[PDB]
């Protein structure tokens, strides 16, 4: 026996987040939530939504998120997706920052779909990103911040792709062509988050690839409840827009009951 909650009631917002329809550009989609609107090239923005309930990593869970890029190439557009888990909270990551660049909150750790080329972990060619600039590409993997809050590169690398590089996402095209089957990551998308308490490990699942990473990577105490965040930022200096989506009705958080 499991039970779902979706977002729509159970997230609270912290930062730049807005929430509206797109009837133009999602018609089928109700009241999206979007963050890095409040442009500012002096501070850049971000924005995270908070799971109102704990996490529990001694028992199971699937975290399905639904995404929709910015259509920007990776010098101008968002840093990307933080899937931030924390025992700290939505006011740390306004103060401290995420996962999606060199540094952010201490000990905070979970998934990250980069669509910006700006950080040293960014540098590297052989796992990550090596199309720069006008190119809608970037990179998934897990990360984790270490007691001083710097973020390393943890987990695996993308199972069984012959990508390269591994880690490649092309997080978005310019398709008016949706429902093509192929991946088109301006649209809405998935990012499925599946814990196995049994074997430690979270499996991410987006675009059709595969990453997996374990409590130990990930520097996940166990014993500990922890928050979950689903982050974004855009940095200071880019002249864009930035604005990435979610809907949060169609966000689940499946546990199983005890
Ligand atoms: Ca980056």
């Amino acid at each position: 026996d499991t039970v779902t909650k979706k977002g729509t009631g159970n997230f609270t917002a912290h930062g730049d987040i807005i929430h509206k329809t797109y009837k133009e550009e999602f018609p089928n989609e109700g009241t999206l939530t979007a963050f890095n609107t409040n442009f500012n090239p002096n501070t850049g923005t971000k924005g995270a939504l908070e799971y109102n309930d704990k996490i529990d990593f001694n028992k199971d869970f699937t975290i399905t998120v639904p995404v929709a890029n910015n259509n920007q190439g990776n010098t101008t557009g968002a840093d990307g997706w933080g899937f931030m888990f924390t025992q700290g909270n939505g006011q740390d990551f306004l103060n401290q920052g995420g996962i999606l660049r060199d540094k952010g909150m201490a000990n905070a750790s979970g998934f990250k779909i980069d669509t910006a080329y700006n950080n040293v972990n960014d540098a590297d060619k052989t796992n990550n990103l090596s199309q720069i600039g006008a190119a809608k590409v970037g990179y998934g993997t897990f990360v984790k911040n270490g007691a001083d809050g710097v973020t390393n590169q943890v987990g695996q690398n993308a199972l069984n792709t012959k990508d390269k590089p591994v880690n490649k996402i092309i997080y978005a095209d310019n398709t008016t062509n949706h429902l093509d089957g192929q991946f088109h990551g301006q649209r809405l998308n998935d990012v499925v988050l599946n814990y196995d308490a049994a074997t430690s490990t979270i499996t991410a699942t987006y675009a059709g690839k595969t990453w997996k990473a374990t409590t130990d990577d990930l520097g996940i105490d166990k014993s500990q409840k922890y928050n979950f965040l689903i982050t974004s930022s855009h940095m200071q200096n880019r002249y864009s827009n930035g604005i990435m989506r979610t809907n949060l009705e169609g966000v689940t958080i499946t546990t199983p009951q005890a």
